This record gives C-alpha cells, sequence and structure tokens, in this order.
C-alpha cells in the first residue's frame, strides 16, 4: 500500500510514490523507511504506525518502482516470496540510494518536518542504510539485518554523520568470519554502532517471520528510539 497521489523524483527524472504517515503534533522529525525484500506491505505499514506513535512523520517510498511499481508482497506466501527474492536479485543498490535520498529530500520539506531527517531500514533497507549513511544524506541512520555489510567495510570511514546497526547472531547470511570482520572494521570510527543480538537471526523484529524474536526486537527497538530522540524538538 502507498498513500495515493504521493510522487518523489530523483535525480535521474524517475519518479516514485509512498506510504506517508503525518505526525501526532507537528512539527516533528521525519523518518524515511527503507523495506525489507517484500515491498510496501504491512510489516512496512506497522512501521509508520509504531514511528508516528511514537512522535515521528514518516515517508516509506516505493524502491521497486523502477522494476514494477506497487508491489506489496505477503512474507508468509511461497509464491510471493519467490516473487521478491527475484526482485531483490535484479535490485540496482545504487539507483535504491539514489531514489533514497530523493525520500530523504522530500521529508526535509513538509509542511510537518522540523528539518531534522533519520531513516531506518530493513534487510535490504538495512544494507541501503549504511550506504546511506556513507553519503551522509540523514542526521542519523539505522539498520537492521543488512545483507552483505562485511563488503561495504572500506566505507566506513566515510561515515560522518552516526549510524546504529542490529544484527542477529544466528543469521545465516552471516558466518562467524563476517560477523567477525564488521565487529574490527565498525569499530575505527566511532560514530558507528553496531549491536549482536545472540538469539536472532535474520528478519527478527518482524512478527510475522517464522525468525520473529520478542526480547531481540524490544532492545533494538527501544535502541532505535533513543538513538533518534535527539531529532525531536
Amino acid at each position: 500500500m502507498l498513500t495515493e497521489g504521493i510522487s518523489i523524483q530523483s535525480y535521474d527524472g524517475h519518479t516514485f510514490g509512498a506510504l506517508v504517515g503525518s505526525p501526532a503534533k507537528a512539527p516533528a522529525p521525519v523518518i524515511v523507511i527503507a523495506q525489507e525484500i517484500f515491498g510496501v506491505n504491512a510489516f512496512m505499514r506497522e512501521t509508520v504506525s509504531w514511528l508516528v506513535d511514537q512522535g515521528y512523520a514518516a515517508v516509506c517510498p516505493d524502491l521497486y518502482a523502477r522494476q514494477a511499481p506497487g508491489t506489496a508482497l505477503d512474507p508468509q506466501d511461497e509464491r510471493q516470496r519467490e516473487q521478491a527474492y527475484k526482485l531483490w536479485q535484479a535490485f540496482d543498490m545504487e539507483a535504491g540510494v539514489g531514489d533514497l535520498e530523493a525520500a530523504i529530500r522530500y521529508a526535509r520539506h513538509q509542511p510537518y518536518s522540523n528539518g531534522k531527517v533519520g531513516l531506518v531500514g530493513y534487510s535490504l533497507g538495512g544494507a541501503l542504510a549504511f550506504l546511506v549513511a556513507a553519503k551522509g544524506y540523514v542526521d542519523r541512520a539505522v539498520g537492521y539485518y543488512g545483507v552483505g555489510l562485511e563488503k561495504q567495510l572500506n566505507k566506513v570511514p566515510e561515515v560522518k554523520h552516526p549510524a546504529l546497526f542490529h544484527m542477529g547472531g544466528q543469521d545465516h547470511f552471516v558466518p562467524a568470519p563476517s560477523r567477525q570482520l564488521i565487529t574490527e572494521g565498525f569499530g575505527a570510527n566511532p560514530l558507528l554502532q553496531v549491536h549482536w543480538y545472540e538469539e536472532a537471526g535474520h528478519s527478527f523484529a518482524r512478527t510475522s517471520s517464522s525468525g520473529y524474536v520478542a526480547s531481540a526486537a524490544a532492545l533494538a527497538n527501544e535502541r532505535t528510539l533513543d538513538f533518534l530522540a535527539p531529532l525531536q524538538s
């Protein structure tokens, strides 16, 4: 689902929609939410809802719109998971960073905006949050279980604004040697924080996942809220 009528334009001219939640009280900082591999679906709407209840406005852009606008897949339907994996394999990461940059600019200028913008991404959106943190587009970025982070560590010194990452210790995408490289690499830049949740794997913060772990979701989420709180007026 997207908010009808909302259109954001990327630097290259491509336009796409977004699910937007205005804040309970304005002005308010705006959080851009970077989707998992399933499009803008129930978990995105639940996240927009959660962040508005916590005092933010939120914008979740349709990142798969360069491939197929309006994709919203059910993570529990096997056929749709197959379609999600196909979309992810074809996804242009650099264009996704550019689309997020455009959603971040949009977020800075809504009537309800206090001028500060944060970014929270999950899975695919978690990998994109690191790349956005290296570009410096937002005041603070958060990523939950992005894949392939160990391949992007040369960008660590590029990060110049705070970024927080939540990683599942039992995530099969991150074997022990990868977790060690990430830990060592992040340690060289104090603006980066990465926390490991030992009893959780991928997607641990989504209730519909067979990998949901309530205790790790709750700890990670409270750390996310404490980390974004300084953006509030």
